[PDB]
């Protein structure tokens, strides 16, 4: 029980900031994600040796895609460490368990293809999952890789808490159908404006903890502006080949996953900024204050947008 992983002290410091960038160094991943686990949750939350084994089965299980990837998932997972961390006592140990698990599981498999593309390929999965399609996968592949031998990260919780945390990955994963996002935050706005909101409440948590998946899933707008802008061109190369796959099919993208409208970027990344990320990370703030700085840091990137369209750069 007595080992400890270190980081260098650079990393030591940074990853306590929510803007933490994981680095290039995809052999250093797995000891920063156990690194999280042990101060976010405890040394004793899991067994090292399956929790290790759990890690390098999950990683085999993310493909070589632009962005839906295993470093997407160790990030997402960063953005979580940093939301339990400086909100220390919010959250119950099978909630602290759980969440890391889910955010390093949460696109398992993925293929670079939105639900819709499925949806108009005619993918088997669409004909298993008819909404949230892809998040239902991703839930499935958790268990599956929970279900190998000496992977049972969880083996040591009762019957009860096995279910209960289960049911927290599961709610976490299909949270970060982002059409879901729209009306989950609706509701905390609403819930939150008419005092309403209640933390003792089940589907109240339940709420909160989608909209932490969603802030999670999409810290990539809440970087310093050169980290945003890289990450940009991944989010839009996986976009850009679904956009190539419906002109396959015999369908016109929409303008945001076609390669021949490129130029209309600078104002998609707007739309996004507006419709989506702030208004994410504006709920968030009101219900978690300490995740003001996600939204301070969305605000930096939506400015660096409106410059690149004024053409300031
Ligand atoms: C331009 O799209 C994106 N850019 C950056 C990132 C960063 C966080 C990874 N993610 C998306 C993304 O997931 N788009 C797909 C889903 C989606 N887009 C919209 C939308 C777009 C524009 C205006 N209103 C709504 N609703 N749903
Ligand atoms: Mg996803
Ligand atoms: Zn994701």
């Amino acid at each position: 029980g007595l080992m400890q992983f270190t980081l260098p002290v650079r990393l030591c410091k940074e990853i306590e900031l929510f803007h933490f960038d994981i680095g290039p160094f995809e052999n250093m991943w797995p000891g920063i994600f156990v690194y999280m686990v042990h101060r976010s949750c405890g040394t004793s939350c899991f067994e090292l040796e399956k929790l290790c084994r759990f890690i390098m089965s999950v990683k085999k299980n993310y493909r070589r895609v632009p962005y839906h990837n295993w470093k997407h998932a160790v990030t997402v997972a960063h953005c979580m460490y940093a939301i339990l961390q400086n909100n220390h006592t919010l959250f119950t140990d099978l909630e602290r368990k759980g969440l890391l698990i889910a955010c390093l599981c949460h696109d398992l498999d993925h293929r670079g293809f939105s639900n819709s593309y499925l949806q108009k390929f005619d993918h088997p999965l669409a004909a298993l999952y008819s909404t949230s399609t892809m998040e239902q996968h991703h839930f499935s592949q958790t268990v599956s890789i929970l279900q190998l031998e000496g992977h049972n990260i969880f083996s040591t919780l009762s019957s009860s808490e096995y279910e209960q945390v289960l049911e927290i990955i599961r709610k976490a994963i299909i949270a970060t159908d982002l059409a879901l996002y729209f009306g989950n935050r609706k509701q905390l706005e609403e819930m939150y404006q008419t005092g309403s909101l209640n933390l003792n409440n089940q589907s109240h948590r339940d709420r909160v903890i989608g909209l932490m998946m969603t802030a999670c899933d999409l810290c990539s707008v809440t970087k310093l502006w050169p980290v945003t802008k890289l990450t940009a061109n991944d989010i839009y190369a996986e976009f850009w080949a679904e956009g190539d796959e419906m002109k396959k099919l015999g369908i016109q993208p929409i303008p945001m996953m076609d390669r021949d409208k490129k130029d209309e970027v600078p104002q998609g990344q707007l739309g996004f900024y507006n419709a989506v990320a702030i208004p994410c990370y504006t709920t968030l703030t009101q219900i978690l204050p300490p995740t003001e700085p996600l939204l301070k840091a969305c605000r930096d990137n939506l400015s660096q947008w409106e410059k690149v369209i004024r053409g300031e750069e």
